[PDB]
Order: structure tokens, then C-alpha cells, then sequence
């Protein structure tokens, strides 16, 4: 099960907003990339896009998780 | 030392672009805060603020590297 830790090699995809940001995150804990809809690139509400990339991240680092729950 | 690794809790300061996008992050990993500039903030190029999302996290994780090698 060291086999199991070079899961760390794994690429999880995580989400807020349904896709309104989209990431991709090693199973290490790299950001490998980001993709933002256009929807929420307005320069009146940053705040809102803020919140959507942190909750992405949120959301694989949840993944990362359940997908370790696996031995 | 496992107090040393209790330095998971030390929140980290990464950014790319010059401060154009700044990350706050707990040497957990856990992302806890993204401030972007509105400078970035242009729907006609998302790829160029998506880049300095991922560069911020990838300063932040050398950071927190950094932090960790102190013992």
C-alpha cells in the first residue's frame, strides 16, 4: 500500500456552482489547472468568483478524500 | 516534532502576477482565501487569470514547503 500512496498521482476534478469554476488537482495536492466560465468574470462582483474558486478547490480536496477512502 | 507538524495550521501568502492574484492557505493544504484584482478580471482573456490562480497556488505551496523545511 505504498502502491496505494503513489495515488498521489491521481488527477481529480472538482467543481462549484455546477461548472461555474471547474479544477483539476493532483492527488499530492497540486493545482495542475483552472477553468472559469465567463458568466462569473464580471469586474462588479469578484466576490462571488472568489468564493466559486475556493469552493472548487473545497470540492477536490473532498474528492481527493473519498477517493483515498479506498484503502 | 509533532508539534512541528502542527504547522498545519500556519496560514501561507502566495501570489503570482505581482499581487494581481493572491492565495491564503493552511500548511494542511486547505485553500482559505483567493483575492483577485480587477485588472484580471476580463472576460475576453479568462486563460491569463486562470494561469496566475494556478502560479498564486503554486507559490503557495513552495511557500509552505519553504516554512517546512525549519526542522
Amino acid at each position: 500500500l505504498e502502491a496505494q500512496q503513489q495515488l498521489a498521482n491521481s488527477e481529480v476534478h472538482g467543481q462549484a456552482g455546477g461548472g461555474l469554476v471547474k479544477v483539476v488537482v493532483k492527488g499530492s495536492g497540486e493545482v495542475i489547472g483552472v477553468t472559469i466560465d465567463p458568466k462569473v468574470v464580471d469586474p462588479d462582483d469578484i466576490e462571488t468568483l472568489q468564493d466559486l474558486i475556493v469552493g472548487a478547490m473545497r470540492d477536490a480536496s473532498q474528492q481527493v478524500t473519498k477517493m483515498a477512502q479506498e484503502r
